[PDB]
C-alpha cells in the first residue's frame, strides 16, 4: 500500500534544494536575505532561529535551502537552515560517526546497514539533516515505497541528548531553523 501521505512525503524530500556558504543575510521583520551572485534567497524565520539571527546584517553564514512551493511568492520561500559557517573553509570532515540503519524485512528476518557518515559542518541545522538522510533512506533504503508507519532518524550526542525524525512526517517547521554542533553528534541510528 501506498497512501497519499506517504506519496506527498515522497514529494517534500523529491524538492530541489541547495545550499549557500560563507556569506551574508540580512534579516528585515523575521525574513532573511540572502543574495549570491546577483541571485535572491529569502529565509523565513519562525522557532528559535529569531532568537540567533540579529535584526540587520549577520555576515559568515552558511544556509541549507529547499523551496516551499514554485515559484516567485514569498510563501514558496525556503524555512530555517542558516548556520554559522565554518571557522575554515577547508574540505575536510569535522566528525564522522557511524550511521546504523536496521529495517525489518519480513516477520521474522531483519537488515542491518552499518556504515560511516561524515560531517563537515561544525554548526549543523536540523533541516539539512533531516533532508540529507531522507535523501540517503530513499536512495539507499526503499524509503517511502511502503507506508513509513513508526519509522524514524535519531541523531544522538556525546552529552547524550538527542533529536529524532519522524519519518511519517515532515520535519515541523519550527524546527528548521534549529542548530547542532556536527562535532559533538555521536551516532546515527534509523529504525524501518
Ligand atoms: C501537535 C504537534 O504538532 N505537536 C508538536 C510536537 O509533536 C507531537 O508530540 C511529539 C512528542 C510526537 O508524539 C509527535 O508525533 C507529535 O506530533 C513536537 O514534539 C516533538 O516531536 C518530535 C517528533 O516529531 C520529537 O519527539 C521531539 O522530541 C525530542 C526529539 O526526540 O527530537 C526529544 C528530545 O529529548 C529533545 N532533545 C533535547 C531536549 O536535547 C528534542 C529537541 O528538543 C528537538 O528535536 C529540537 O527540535 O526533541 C518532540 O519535542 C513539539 C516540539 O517540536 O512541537 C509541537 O508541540
Ligand atoms: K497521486
Ligand atoms: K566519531
Ligand atoms: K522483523
Amino acid at each position: 500500500v501506498r497512501s497519499q501521505a506517504t506519496q506527498d512525503l515522497s514529494e517534500y524530500y523529491n524538492r530541489p534544494y541547495f545550499d549557500l556558504r560563507n556569506l551574508s543575510g540580512y534579516r528585515e521583520g523575521n525574513t532573511v536575505t540572502f543574495i549570491n551572485h546577483y541571485q535572491q534567497t529569502d529565509v523565513k524565520l519562525e522557532g528559535k532561529d529569531k532568537d540567533k539571527i540579529k535584526d540587520g546584517n549577520n555576515e559568515n553564514l552558511d544556509v541549507f535551502v529547499v523551496r516551499e512551493g514554485s515559484g516567485r511568492q514569498a510563501d514558496n520561500n525556503s524555512i530555517g537552515g542558516i548556520t554559522k559557517t565554518n571557522r575554515t573553509q577547508h574540505i575536510d570532515t569535522v566528525q564522522n560517526v557511524n550511521l546504523l540503519v536496521s529495517k525489518s524485512t519480513g516477520q521474522h528476518t531483519t537488515s542491518v546497514t552499518s556504515t560511516n557518515y561524515s560531517i563537515y559542518k561544525e554548526e549543523i541545522s536540523l533541516k539539512e539533516l533531516d533532508f540529507k538522510l531522507r535523501k540517503h533512506l530513499i536512495d539507499k533504503h526503499d524509503l517511502y515505497k511502503t507506508e513509513p508507519k513508526d519509522s524514524k532518524i535519531r541523531v544522538t550526542m556525546k552529552n547524550g541528548d538527542f533529536y529524532t525524525f519522524e519519518l511519517n512526517k515532515k520535519l515541523q517547521t519550527h524546527r528548521m531553523g534549529d542548530v547542532i554542533d556536527g562535532r559533538n553528534i555521536e551516532k546515527i541510528e534509523v529504525n524501518l
